[PDB]
């Protein structure tokens, strides 16, 4: 574990994201999101608006605590999802679900740097179809996202929580879409 209030921190963050969900996301995915971390930089050298980098650096050095304290949130509203029969009742599935739950987040802090749900349009929602492909519907999904914004938000003021809000919007939107729209 590492956290610092650097530029860099988040770069690399976002270089261990890439590297980590190449393969999950796909190449186009990884293209964008390339794209996207050499304008960062680019802009970067022509200065950064600090309250949108406070926040998601904020944000991303608790990744960890966010993650945790959402799946625990989940688990409880859920009880099914880590049960015998559940979807994240086998250690490695448990493991793939806070991994996801790390990149979503990682998502939300490209959005929040940019000030765009562009990174959540591109990636976000293909990998939202992808999962629900190798997953299925089932029903407690759609109080993962909440959980994680619930938790997320809970670290933030009411202004930084109004500005990280509608991402996590979005996201709960798309997929409530994706699942009631999927077999169809
Ligand atoms: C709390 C709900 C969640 C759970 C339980 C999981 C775990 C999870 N991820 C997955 C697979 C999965 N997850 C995801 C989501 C993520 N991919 C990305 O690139 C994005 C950054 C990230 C979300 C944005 C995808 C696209 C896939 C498809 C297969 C893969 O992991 O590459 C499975 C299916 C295992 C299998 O059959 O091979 C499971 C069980 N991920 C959740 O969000
Ligand atoms: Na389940
Ligand atoms: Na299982």
């Amino acid at each position: 574990g590492r956290g610092s209030e650097d530029f860099q921190y988040a770069i690399d963050m976002f270089k261990k994201f890439i590297e980590e969900a190449a393969a999950s996301m796909g190449p186009e995915a990884v293209k964008y999101a390339k794209e996207f971390l050499k304008l960062l930089k680019e802009y970067h050298k022509n200065g950064i608006n600090n309250r949108l980098l406070k926040i998601a650096l904020l944000l991303l050095r608790n990744q960890k605590k966010i993650v945790d304290k959402a799946s625990q949130d989940l688990w409880r509203r859920h009880p099914e999802l880590i049960a015998p029969g559940g979807i994240a009742f086998s250690q490695r599935d448990r493991a793939l679900c806070l991994r996801d739950y790390g990149w979503f987040l990682i998502l939300i802090v490209m959005c929040l740097v940019s000030g765009d749900k562009g990174p959540i349009e591109k990636i976000g929602l293909k990998c939202i179809r992808e999962m629900y492909n190798s997953l299925g519907v089932v029903p407690a999904m759609m109080e993962s996202i909440r959980c994680l914004k619930e938790a997320s938000l809970s670290l933030l003021d009411e202004e930084d929580a109004n500005e990280t809000a509608p991402y996590f919007d979005y996201i709960i939107k798309a997929m409530s879409l994706e699942h009631h729209h999927h077999h169809h």
